[PDB]
């Protein structure tokens, strides 16, 4: 398609969700996680919306003032942002793990490899996890003692509410990046990023070097003024008045 | 799945929808769309809304005052609700067609061989279509001369736009199950039903057993009376309140909604 297709990038990262599984990485519960995302940015208006970046910079403040950053990688992160993955690691000083839901050899290999051809020598935690999560079946719940075990602050982009759920009880300070603000993992994370983490990978990033050296006293500010309920909250009003604006343009008859 | 589990429904159509694609009779995009589904089942509620109750009594009115009806069949209709597709065509004298984006011939075999196992004697169209329906992809635009090439009245749930709206330029009075009230085929459809259609179906095939006694003049009030569009703005304006009720209450470690 022509590069004015309306189109244009959910169709680039559609072919990549799919590319993933073929390379064995992305599960087949993947690909109907990814529609999900798909139409609610197609909702949001596919860009990094205002309570977005607000929950982004208290998730990038709060990655500064960690003692024990863990960034959790899974099937369909490694099939959309394997390289932005591993630069938000660095920004953030945080250490990499694979934790999957689904998890198998193969597709913990594939993904390995898939960072790898981004840095081929980045430590990689969770390829053979000894721990387990409270609360989850052992399969559901690995996690590497190194990693998420010993985290305070941890990233588990599009997880499931279980794991969600059973982090936050665990007594993990959670942040995720998920599309589906009526999701429960949306619901229950202590930071809900509404994004497609294809815009938000990046821009973390971006906030990472623009608060690179930040006064600790502003960071806590930041981290100590965010009100997640709030932010949720200003996303389904958001999606709302984008209902009302859809619903007056297109096609019809 | 445990049944106790709270997205126990949501879960088990995934499952579902996942075993149909290794069944063969489900594509990789069909999966995606399945996800598109959700997402706007959350908005709603995952549930039968009233405009949802009301597009499907006028669309059961349709079929019933029809000719020629014709009741379209998918990947995704054939792993999500390959009974009550099969219920609800015999319950409106609806002939069966096989229809997908993605035609092969081990796809429209195993779709073939599914709705089977539910009647080993029913009759299929589309196994091998020959009609081009004008203005469409030659891949993913031929119809079945017996089926919906002369059919009057059709029901093509989960489509795309694109063919949604060339059966309407063919002059077909269209009726649709999609939970994108925003979509083009939820659109140009003559009927537009925003529901699941693992709910729609079943409800459905009631409402065609319900009314096969309900006098011409009352069917004929119904359809003469509906009206899509209002039907349309109904539910987002369904959706609308939802999202500002939840909004001013708060959903942050809310349990339940
Ligand atoms: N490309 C993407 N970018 C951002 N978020 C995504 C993307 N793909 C999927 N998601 C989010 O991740 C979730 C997919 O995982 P999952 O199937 O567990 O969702 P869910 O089961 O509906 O939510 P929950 O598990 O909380 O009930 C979706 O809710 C969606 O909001
Ligand atoms: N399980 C389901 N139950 C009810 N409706 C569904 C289900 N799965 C998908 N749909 C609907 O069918 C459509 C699937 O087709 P597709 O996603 O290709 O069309 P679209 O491009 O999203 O919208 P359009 O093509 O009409 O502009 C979706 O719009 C969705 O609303
Ligand atoms: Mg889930």
């Amino acid at each position: 398609i022509p590069k004015s297709h309306p189109r244009y990038w959910s169709l680039y990262y559609r072919e990549k969700i799919i590319e993933g599984m073929e390379k064995g990485m992305t599960a087949k519960a993947g690909l109907i996680a990814h529609g999900r995302g798909e139409a609610f940015d197609y909702l949001i208006g596919e860009r990094t919306i205002e309570p977005a970046e607000r929950a982004m910079r208290a998730a990038v403040a709060k990655f500064l003032l960690a003692e024990h950053p863990v960034i959790s990688v899974n099937g369909n992160v490694a099939a959309l942002v394997p390289k932005e993955t591993i630069e938000l690691a660095k920004a953030l000083n945080a250490k990499l793990e694979i934790n999957l839901f689904y998890r198998t050899e193969e597709r913990v290999r594939t993904i390995a490899e898939e960072l790898r051809k981004y840095d081929p020598e980045i430590e990689i935690l969770g390829i053979n996890p000894t721990k387990r999560i409270p609360g989850l079946e052992h399969e559901r719940g690995k996690v590497d003692e190194n990693g998420i075990w010993k985290a305070d602050v941890v990233l588990v982009p599009l997880e499931d509410g279980d794991r969600t759920e059973a982090l936050v009880r665990m007594g993990k300070f959670v942040v995720t990046v998920d599309l589906n603000p009526l999701s429960r993992s949306a619901r229950m994370a202590d930071i809900t990023i509404v994004d497609n983490i294809v815009r938000a990978y990046p821009r973390m990033v971006e906030l990472a070097r623009e608060m690179k050296d930040y006064s600790r006293e502003e960071l806590l500010k930041i981290v100590g003024e965010y009100d997640n309920g709030k932010t949720l909250s200003d996303v389904l009003l958001h999606i709302r008045d984008r209902l009302t604006r859809l619903a007056e343009e297109g096609i019809w008859r």
